[PDB]
């Protein structure tokens, strides 16, 4: 028998509670909160509950069959994986014109957006950042403990709930768990070199998480075409080659950071970013180092 499943929404009900998928920003009165390579995310309100509705689409010139596959994968993964640091799927729509996925609304959006204080939100404190780093590592640990590879760890896919708890999202490319694939996927600025060459391994998640930790420490996005260096991961080299120090790069929009715990987190990041996959820590070691950082 099929057992537990997710609620099915009417496409028309989702259309209805997102104001017909209004792509205007929330401040303008619309419903668009964000977008990615595979969909646009709309704020909705169903059953006296604020929700996030992701309406899938080919925004990076993917095929329709591949998108349907990713839709199916995320439902499969979300059915098996429930944890305090993973987002929760409320339901889906597949009857109407487009595929939709419905999630618990995350009042503080994505880590990427909060690090960029997008829309005027106040900067995250060091204390909040440490909790976020710890929570995301607990979420990755749950995934890896349950033999899942995320393949797209990045600060846009770490969402922040009503308590600024980190919630990992977007499991459409997740893989069961070393093998080599012909379809290279992910976000270039976060990807381990072996992932960039087609290898599939949880060690690649660890590298990408190290980039996220650099974003947390510095407030800088992983890539910025108008910045020198354009890739954040290249600051590790400038620090190691003593052109710079980690203090030179610490986010200045923070009044409560202290050198010891920042250097402790940078140490974890540096260990995750070892470009030899076999030299990186596993997630359980990352978790432990991060717990000791605020001990
Ligand atoms: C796979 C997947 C994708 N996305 C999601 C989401 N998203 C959201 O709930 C979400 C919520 N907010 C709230 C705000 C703000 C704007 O001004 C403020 C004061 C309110 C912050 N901005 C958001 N942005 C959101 O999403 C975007 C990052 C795409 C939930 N689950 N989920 C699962």
């Amino acid at each position: 028998v099929s057992d537990t499943r997710f609620h099915s929404f009417s496409f028309y009900e989702l259309k209805n509670v997102t104001n017909n998928f209004d792509e205007r920003p929330i401040s303008v009165g619309g419903n668009k909160m964000g977008e990615g390579g595979f969909g646009v995310v709309y704020k909705g309100y169903v059953n006296n509950t604020t929700v996030a509705v992701k309406k899938l689409a080919a925004m990076v010139d993917i095929t329709t069959e591949e998108l349907k596959q990713q839709f199916d994968q995320e439902i499969k993964v979300m059915a098996k994986c429930q944890h305090e640091n993973l987002v929760e799927l409320l339901g889906f729509s597949s009857d109407g014109d487009d595929l939709c996925l419905v999630y618990v609304y995350m009042p503080n959006g994505s880590l990427l957006d909060r690090l960029s204080c997008l829309d005027g939100t106040p900067p995250l404190s060091w204390h909040m950042r440490c909790k976020i780093a710890q929570g995301a590592a607990n979420g990755i640990n749950f995934l890896h403990e349950n033999h899942h590879i995320h393949r797209d760890i990045k600060s846009a896919n770490i969402l922040l709930d009503e308590a600024f708890t980190a919630k990992i999202s977007d499991f459409g490319l997740a893989r069961a768990s070393t093998v080599m694939t012909s379809r290279i996927v992910g976000t270039t600025a976060y990807m381990a070199p072996e992932a960039l060459r087609g290898e599939i391994t949880p060690k690649s998640d660890i590298y990408s998480f190290g980039v996220v930790l650099l974003e947390i420490i510095t407030g800088l996005p992983a890539v910025d075409e108008h910045r020198e260096p354009q890739l954040l991961l290249d600051i590790k080299e400038e620090i190691e080659d003593e052109e710079k120090t980690i203090e030179d790069y610490i986010d200045k929009k923070m009044n409560d950071a202290d050198s010891t715990s920042v250097e402790a987190m940078y140490s974890v990041a540096s260990q995750c970013l070892h470009e030899k996959k076999n030299k990186r820590p596993d997630i359980k070691k990352v978790q432990q180092l991060l717990q000791e950082m605020t001990a």
